[PDB]
C-alpha cells in the first residue's frame, strides 16, 4: 500500500512527461485486437508474435523492424528450400547429417557477420531473423511439399503482421523520429541558452542558492549525455518516408554533426560550471573591472542559441544569427582593447590564472556558436526550409 | 571480386581485433546442434527459437535474457490460464469478445509500462515476452485441457533452451562482463596516459606530424564516446554469479562513477588538444620559461594514471599513487612559487590568456587525478582486492 503509492506517482510522472506514450500504449492494443479478429473471424501465433515484436515507438523503428523481418524471412526461406532440396537429393540417412552441418556452418558464419559495424547499426535484427528462419525451415521432419507450404505461410504471416503494424503506426497518430530529433536538438540548445543567461547574470554575484545550483547543473549535465539518443533517432529516422516538410533526402548525418558541435560547447560549459562551483573564490571587486564585456558576450550568445532553437522547431530560415554573432565578435574586439589597457597588471597572478581561464572559456564558446550558426543556416538551405523569416 | 576482397579484409580486421568473437561464433553453433539432437533423438521450433534469441555475447547477457524469458513465461502462463478460465465461465458467444478485450487492456497497460526508466534498463525483454505469451495462451481456439498442456509445454521448452544456453555460456570459455568492464576502464586510463606523456613531450616543440596527430587525437576521442558501453557492461555484469576474484556484491555502480570521472578528465584534455591543434601559435621561446614545471606535472600524472590502469587489470592493491600525486601537488606548489616571481609580466597579454588557459587546464587535470586515485583505492578496499602490492 506504500510502494503502491510509490509506483503510482512514478506512473503519473512518466505519463505527464509525455502523453504520446499513452497513445502508443493504446495503439499496440489496437494492433493486437485487429490481428486476432482477422485470424479468428476471417498459423496465427506468428501473426500476434510479429505484431508484438515489430511494433515499436516511432514510425521509423516500426518500418525498419518490419522490413528487416520481411526481407530476411524471404531470403531465408529461399536458401532454406534450396538447402533442403539438395539434402533430400544426396541420400536417405545422410540427409539429417548434411542438414545439421549446413545449419551449423550458416549459423556460425552469420553470427560472425553480426559483429561488423555497418551491419550492427542497421540490420542486426535482420541477421537474427535470417538465422532463425533458416533453422526453422531446414530443421523440420516433414515431406517435400510440407516445407514449401510452411515457407509460404511463414512469409505471408510475417508480411501481414508487419503491414498491419506499419499502417497503424502511420495513420492513427504517427510519432515521426524526424520531429523528435529536431525537437531534441532544440531542447539541447534551449538548456544551453538558459545556462548562459544565468551565468552572465550570476558569475558576478539558503534554499535559493541550491535551487540555482539545480537550474545551473542538471541542464547541461543532461546535454552531455545525449549521444546515444541522437544517434538512435538518426538511425530510426533514416527509414522514414517523406512526410511534412522533409524532402526525400533530409541529411540526418549533418544534424548529428550539429549535435556533436553542441556537446563541444557543453564541454567548455562544464569547465565553466566547475570554476563557478569552486570554493577558491576570487573577490568580486576584482571581477568588477570586466563585468559589462563578459556579460555582453554571454547574453548575445544566449540570444543566438535561443533563436537557433526556435529555427530548429519552426523550421523557418533566419539570418539574425549573423547580427547577434558579429556583434559578439565585436564584443570580443572591445574586450581585446580592454585587455591591452594594462587593466590586469594590478592583481595577484593566481587571480590572473583563474580570470584568464574563464575569459578564454567564454571566447571559445562564442567562436563555437559562430560555427554552429553557419552550419544551421546552410542546413536550412540544403534542406530548403521555408525562407519566410 | 573486388568488394569481396573488401569484406575479406574487413572480416580479418574484426576477427583479429578480438578472437573471443570467433569462439562465441562456435558456441552458438554448438548450442543449436545440441538442442536439435536432443529434440530429434531423445514443439521443437520453440527450443531452437529460444536458443537463438537468448544466447548473447557475455554471460551476464545470456543469464539475463534467460531469466527474463523464463520468469515472464511463467507469470504470463499463470495469468493467461486464469483469464481463459473466467472467459469460458461467463458465456459461450461472449467468451471471444471478453477474451479479446482482456488481451487489448493487458497489452496496452504493459506497453505503457515499457516506458518507465527502471523497467527499461533491466526488464524490457521481460515485458515483451509477457505480452507475447499472454496473447499466445489467451488467443487460441482449443478446449479446456489443451490450453493447460500448451502452457506447460511452452514453459518447459523455454526453460530447457535457456538452461542449455546458460550452461554452454558458462562452462566452455566464459566471457564475463565484469572482466570486460575492468579491462575497458583500464584501456581508457591507458589512452589518457599516452596522451598526457606525449603532450608533456610535444607541447614545447611531413608524415610524422600527421602520425602524431593520429596518436594524439583518436585515443581521447574514443575515450569520450564510451558511455553507452560502460553503462551496458554494468547492466550486464550485475546479473553475473560470483566467480574469480569478485565477491557477491561487487559495486558496479561505483566503477561506472569512476568512468564518469574519467570522462571529466577527458573533457579538459579535449580542450588541451584543441589549443595544441590551433594555428594561433605562441612562439616557443615564450613557453620556454615554464618547461620543467609543466613537464613534471604532466609526466607524474601520466605515470599515476598508468599504474592505475595496471591496478584495474591485475586487481592488486597499490599505494604508489599517493606518492606520485602528492609530488604533483608539490609540483603545483613550486609552480605557484614560480608564478609569484613576476616571471610573466614581460609578455603581451594575448599570450598570457593562452598560456594561463593551458596551465589552468593541467592544474585541473592533476586535481582530478587525485580524486580518481582516492576513489580507486577505496574501491580496491571495499571490493577487498588483494593487498599483495
Ligand atoms: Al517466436
Amino acid at each position: 500500500m506504500e510502494k503502491v503509492r510509490e509506483i503510482v506517482r512514478e506512473g503519473i510522472r512518466v505519463g505527464n512527461e509525455d502523453p504520446r506514450r499513452i497513445i502508443h500504449a493504446f495503439k499496440v492494443g489496437l494492433a493486437l485486437v485487429l490481428v486476432s479478429s482477422f485470424y479468428y473471424y476471417q498459423n496465427a501465433m506468428w501473426a500476434v508474435m510479429t505484431v508484438v515484436v515489430v511494433f515499436e515507438f516511432s514510425v521509423g523503428a516500426t518500418l525498419g523492424k518490419g522490413l528487416n523481418r520481411g526481407v530476411a524471412t524471404l531470403v531465408a526461406g529461399g536458401l532454406g528450400i534450396g538447402a533442403h532440396q539438395l539434402a533430400r537429393l544426396s541420400g536417405a540417412t545422410v540427409e539429417p547429417i548434411l542438414l545439421v552441418m549446413l545449419v551449423f556452418v550458416q549459423a556460425a558464419l552469420s553470427t560472425f557477420v553480426r559483429f561488423f559495424p555497418w551491419v550492427k547499426t542497421k540490420f542486426d535484427y535482420g541477421i537474427l531473423i535470417f538465422i532463425l528462419t533458416f533453422a526453422l525451415i531446414s530443421l523440420s521432419g516433414f515431406r517435400d511439399e510440407e516445407i514449401m507450404d510452411l515457407a509460404e505461410s511463414r512469409l505471408s504471416t510475417v508480411v501481414i503482421g508487419g503491414v498491419s503494424c506499419i499502417l497503424i503506426s502511420i495513420f492513427v497518430c504517427p510519432v515521426w523520429a524526424g520531429q523528435d530529433l529536431h525537437s531534441l536538438l532544440a531542447s539541447n540548445f534551449d538548456t544551453l541558452s538558459h545556462f548562459l543567461q544565468d551565468f552572465g547574470d550570476e558569475y558576478f554575484e539558503d534554499y535559493k542558492v541550491v535551487e540555482k545550483r539545480k537550474k545551473n547543473l542538471e541542464r547541461y549535465k543532461s546535454v552531455l549525455d545525449s549521444k546515444s539518443d541522437e544517434e538512435a533517432l538518426a538511425n530510426y529516422a533514416e527509414w522514414e518516408p517523406p512526410h511534412g516538410q522533409f524532402r526525400f533526402r533530409h541529411p540526418w548525418k549533418q544534424y548529428v554533426a550539429v549535435g556533436a558541435l553542441l556537446r563541444q560547447c557543453a564541454y567548455r560549459i562544464d569547465a565553466l560550471n566547475s570554476y563557478i562551483n569552486s570554493d577558491f573564490q576570487i573577490p568580486v571587486d576584482i571581477k568588477k573591472k570586466l563585468e559589462t564585456p563578459l556579460r555582453r558576450m554571454s547574453s548575445e550568445s544566449g540570444n543566438s542559441m535561443k533563436e537557433m532553437s526556435i529555427s530548429l522547431k519552426q523550421m523557418i530560415k533566419s539570418s539574425s544569427s549573423d547580427i547577434h554573432v558579429s556583434n559578439s565578435q565585436a564584443a570580443c574586439k572591445s574586450l581585446s582593447t580592454l585587455l591591452k589597457s594594462g587593466i590586469l597588471n594590478d592583481v595577484e597572478p593566481l587571480q590572473m590564472i583563474s580570470l584568464m581561464t574563464t575569459v578564454s572559456m567564454l571566447i571559445d564558446i562564442v567562436n563555437l556558436t559562430e560555427k554552429i550558426s553557419e552550419s544551421v543556416h546552410e542546413l536550412a538551405s540544403a534542406a530548403r526550409f521555408k525562407n519566410k523569416m
